[PDB]
């Protein structure tokens, strides 16, 4: 077989209310016999949990629940597999500078406030590392139908995105307040927000 | 381990605008110096063509031969899906690698543009974000630049493209924009070449 490892996200390490998470999936019914074993820094740990999964087209997955500063500090993690010899799997944040991100909402055309449902956009811009998480509210209730770019290199070093909200005409002109909301670890308490409305 | 064969597109802007000159390429890499020559031939819907230009470069990095292949090609022929195919022949190779590639079958969709002022609160700054909004495209391929009065600007960048929840594609363009030029009322224009557009182009300008 042959193993993959991903990281939590962003958002999840940066909240202390959320919880961060490092997953092994493991590729390669012949046998289901398989181990997964767990370590931060070299010290095993047995707090995982792993479920199975035959895939017919397996795939074994495997969660380690993980300390939010570990992640931070640049601990790593690793997952060590078992069912030949076995597949070791490392992963960790790199350290580097942090810039914090300016965050802007631009005023939509009128044009489009014409229209049954129309775009907000949010632009994002002057961020290191380029790990982020950008979601919206409307009226402080969580907000889902948005899409995010991925984060571009710009030319001096920082990264930049932007994010796209979907808006119903007729909530815009009851005047909910909308707002981007952007968490990454430049900023104070790790979140900041930026409103727009009608009014 | 011996040689293999990439073929690729021609640049979306080179087949939307008639005056430019799309190519597809066949790249040949790992070529050993013992075998050289390297016979690449060309198909248009399985008739074979003469006019490709091969030529062969040195990799230094890891002491092989690289040999690029470039057929010119009819914008027309690229735009109603004709199948282009390189054959490529080596003394080195059991037998031939063939490769083919052809403009996908699928919907059409042209994006909506619009060029956005910068942020009011960044007018504080030595320099401001212009940022060109293009939205709901299909297919995904799209070229997207910048002009100042005419001249073409370097100093922007475009997202990738990303999959909608309609299906259809959008992407954005940043570009930074000097204090003073702003200031003096320079026109900065985004142009957009998709194949959705009436004459395959739309142009955004804005000021002030
Ligand atoms: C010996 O060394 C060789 C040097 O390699 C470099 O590799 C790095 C690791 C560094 O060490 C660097 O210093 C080295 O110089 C090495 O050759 C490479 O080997 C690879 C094969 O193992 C091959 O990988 C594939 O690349 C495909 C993408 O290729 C393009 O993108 C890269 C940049 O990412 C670029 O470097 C290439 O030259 C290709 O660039 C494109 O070229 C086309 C054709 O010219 C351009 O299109 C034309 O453009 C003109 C004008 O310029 C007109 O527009 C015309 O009409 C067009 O036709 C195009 O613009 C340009 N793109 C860019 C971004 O520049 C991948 O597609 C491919 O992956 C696919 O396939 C694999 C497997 O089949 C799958 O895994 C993938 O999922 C995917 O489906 C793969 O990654 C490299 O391209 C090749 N590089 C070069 C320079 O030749 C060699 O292997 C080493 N050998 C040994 C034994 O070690």
């Amino acid at each position: 077989p042959s193993v993959f490892i991903f990281p939590p996200k962003i958002k999840d390490v940066l909240m202390i209310s959320l919880s961060p998470m490092v997953t092994c999936v493991v590729v390669d019914e012949d046998d289901p016999d398989v181990q997964i074993s767990w370590f931060v820094n070299n010290v095993e740990v047995h707090t995982a949990q792993t479920q199975t999964h035959r895939e017919d087209y397996l795939r074994v997955v495997s969660a380690l629940p993980i300390q939010h500063q570990d992640w931070m500090s640049g601990k790593e993690f690793k997952c060590k597999v078992n069912n030949p010899s076995p597949i070791e799997k490392t992963i960790s944040k790199p350290r580097g500078p942090v810039r914090a991100p300016q965050v802007y909402v631009l005023p939509p055309p009128a044009e489009e406030m014409t229209k049954k449902e129309f775009s907000l956009t949010c632009m994002i811009t002057g961020f290191l590392p380029a790990e982020i998480a950008v979601d919206w509210t409307s009226n402080g209730r969580t907000e889902q139908n948005y899409k995010n770019t991925a984060t571009v290199l710009d030319s001096d070093g920082s990264y930049f995105m932007y994010s796209k909200l979907r808006v119903q005409k007729s909530t815009w002109e009851r005047g909910s307040l909308f707002a981007c909301s952007v968490v990454h670890e430049g900023l104070h308490n790790h979140l900041t927000t930026k409103t727009i409305s009608r009014s």
